[PDB]
């Protein structure tokens, strides 16, 4: 992140926010617990209560972005009344502000269907990590053997070194270290591509997301150019609306530019 | 001590074999193919050595035996 | 009437795929190898012409129909 040289907890303020100072907080801070109801925080304890040790980390991991997916899905779903809300209310209105409002209704609509297939993405990247939880908690018994077993063998080397499970549990030790190293290699190995191609994969949704999200805002910016702010004396009629076809047409350069839309060419160019 | 071994290795390719026949897109058959070749090496390197240890083991004993 | 053969080609490959599963030694599935194979053409030469039937009647019918 980037924080300021101050033991304030307040960070230096973006170049963004030196043009539009930041708003003040947000009035929603509820007095709860805020984390989503009860059920998914004891279940997050839940996770690391009766699960393998090494995989206990990753049984939470997993299963946290459900949390994500079941929190977006609220969001996508809900937003998604928005939509539907704000169309409705163009009615008792102006015909300018209707087909404004309800333009912006379809755009807002894109907005959330676009979110609803970046979550089926996210659950792609949280089932893969599923997988490698699986083969982890997997490996998690070797260890727990070959603890055992250098365990037993100290234990009756020093009780007495004349025993005659001594002579197998040496071979034993030997035994579980090819057994355990092979797949330790391996677990690093598919551990390494997996969280690659996941996070690789997971990134090309936000991109995928990202952009589409930028190209409907901005093409919003420019459906709200037919919105005109005159402040028209009382007692004086409206010109009527003539810009139906103009505000068509930028759905259909939308929509032309979303059909057209391939991972070769990208407007965001990182430095 | 090596029968537990061949009890896991036919344990585990009797669940993948099962696995598979049910459907190929189980999840638990990517951990399983590599849990195969997990005991495939596992019980490889002590047959090995059962060979080994047995070979010299009844030598050494039925000479001593045969000297005696 | 296609439907039936299906059902006789997905049973047959249920089969040998169990019987393979069980024992590669078994009787059976040297014939039932066969088997499917046999309903493989079998169904093959309808499958094309169902395709042939649906799209030439399909056309007929919603030209009258469309005619009318």
């Amino acid at each position: 992140m980037h924080r300021t040289y101050s033991l304030r907890n307040q960070r230096a303020p973006t170049a963004a926010e030196l043009q539009a100072p930041p708003p003040p907080p947000s009035s929603t801070k509820s007095k709860f617990f805020g984390k989503a109801s009860i059920a998914s925080s004891f279940r997050k304890n839940a996770a690391g209560n009766f699960g393998p040790e090494l995989a206990r980390k990753l049984s939470q991991l997993v299963k946290t972005e459900k949390g994500v997916l079941r929190a977006m899905e609220v969001v996508a779903s809900e937003r998604r009344e928005a939509a539907k809300q704000l169309s409705l209310w163009g009615a008792d209105n102006d015909d300018d502000v209707s087909d404004v409002t309800d333009k912006l209704g379809v755009l807002i609509y894109e907005l959330g269907e676009l979110q609803d297939q970046f979550i089926d993405k996210y659950d792609q990247y949280r089932v893969t990590l599923k997988s490698i939880r699986n083969i982890e908690a997997s490996v998690q018994p070797s260890r727990d053997r070959k603890e055992k077993i250098t365990d037993e063998i100290a234990h009756l080397k020093y009780k007495d070194p004349q025993s005659t499970k001594i002579p197998v549990l040496e071979q034993e030790l030997v035994r579980a270290e090819a057994e355990s190293l092979v797949a330790e290699a391996q677990l690093s190995n598919i551990t390494r591509e997996k969280l690659k191609a996941a996070y690789s994969y997971m990134f090309d949704s936000l991109r995928e997301l990202s952009e589409k999200f930028a190209l409907i805002a901005g093409y919003g910016k420019a459906l709200l150019e037919l919105l005109d702010d005159s402040p028209v004396t009382p007692g004086e009629a409206r010109p009527a609306y003539d810009g139906y076809e103009a505000s068509r047409q930028i759905i259909m350069d939308a929509e032309s530019a979303l059909e057209s839309w391939t991972l070769d060419m990208a407007a965001v160019k990182p430095t």
